[PDB]
Formats: C-alpha cells, sequence, structure tokens
C-alpha cells in the first residue's frame, strides 16, 4: 500500500511533493524511501569514492526543504559519533551495509560515551534518526566491500558536532561536498 518508487527519479519526485508542506510525515517518507528498490544504474553517477575517507555526493537540493546526498564508504570507513544540528535525518542503504550504533549524549563531565542501540542496516533499508533520538556512528561492516547510503536531512544543514568516545567533548564540525550533481568539487 505504501507508494512505490520505480526509479530513484520517481523517490526524488514524491519527495519534493512529501516536503513541499509545513508538517512532514515521518514514517511516510520513511516507508517510502525504503519501498525505492536501489539501482546501481540510476545512482553510479553519484558513486564517487575516496582511498581514505567516506565522500559526500549531492544529489538534489529539495526546492531548499532538503538535501539529498549519497554518501561512499570504503572498504572500512566510518563516520564520527556525531548529532544532526535539529533535522529530520532519513538513511537507506543503497550497497552494502553499515552498522549504527546510536550513543546517549554527553553532559558537561568528562566521561566515556554510553551506548543506547548498536545494528546493522539491511539492504535497500532506510533508518531515522534526529536530536531528540540520540547521537551516532555509522560504520561500513566490510573491509572487503564498500558501502554505499542515501541521505534526507530536512531542513538542510552543513555544520554539526563530532563527539569524543572517551569524553564526551564536542567539535564544531563543516561539512563538504566531495561532488555535486555528478560533477567533482574543487
Ligand atoms: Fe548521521
Amino acid at each position: 500500500e505504501v507508494l512505490k518508487p520505480r526509479t530513484l527519479a520517481d523517490l526524488i519526485r514524491i519527495l519534493h511533493q512529501l516536503f513541499a508542506g509545513d508538517e512532514v510525515n515521518v514514517e511516510e517518507v520513511q516507508a517510502i524511501m525504503e519501498a525505492y528498490e536501489s539501482d546501481p544504474t540510476e545512482w553510479a553517477m553519484y558513486a564517487k569514492f575516496d582511498q581514505y575517507r567516506y565522500t559526500r555526493n549531492l544529489v538534489d537540493q529539495g526546492n531548499g526543504k532538503f538535501n539529498l546526498m549519497i554518501l561512499c564508504w570504503g572498504e572500512g570507513h566510518g563516520s564520527s559519533i556525531h548529532d544532526h544540528t535539529n533535522s529530520h535525518c532519513f538513511l537507506k542503504m543503497l550497497q552494502g551495509n553499515l552498522k549504527e550504533t546510536l550513543f546517549a549524549w554527553p553532559d558537561k563531565k568528562s566521561n566515556e560515551m554510553v551506548k543506547k542501540s548498536e545494528r546493522v542496516l539491511r539492504e535497500n533499508q532506510c533508518a531515522y534518526i534526529n536530536d531528540s533520538v540520540g547521537l551516532h556512528r555509522v560504520e561500513n561492516i566490510s573491509h572487503t566491500e564498500p558501502a554505499v547510503s542515501l541521505h534526507l536531512y530536512s531542513p538542510p544543514f552543513d555544520t554539526c558536532h563530532a563527539f569524543d568516545q572517551r569524553t564526551g567533548h564536542k567539535n564544531k564540525v563543516t561539512m563538504t561536498f566531495h561532488s555535486k550533481f555528478g560533477i567533482r568539487t574543487p
């Protein structure tokens, strides 16, 4: 009964509609992102990897309502523990598998951070997080295979915080794009 996009372009078009309003039904968006069957022929143009770090590849700016980007995780690549700057954040697997570790928020006291959940995102699965849910970190589970994920952030944002797992202390980080619309950035 979920509206099923048949192509990445269908999905983007549906997303333009679901985020046209002031209200966003989170479960609705999650189910539609998940219903799209990852087709590498459709997103290979965005699948630009790097030897040492994961890459952020902009796909669509969602008429100022969201960023839709593709993240390419090389062998063993992972993120830091990070927050999401008060936005809705949807994460769908396109290839491979990411381990998501949910953390609790630190307070002012220095302390080892606390895991609240640990899971593997399956093929085509769409996960969701926001700041009230927790912090998280994502990691390619594989040291022999890449992972590719599709991310929708609403409203868009280009700064967040990274957290040190040993203490909980945090630093501001400016996110950069490795490529936009299939074109490498400077
Ligand atoms: Fe994230």
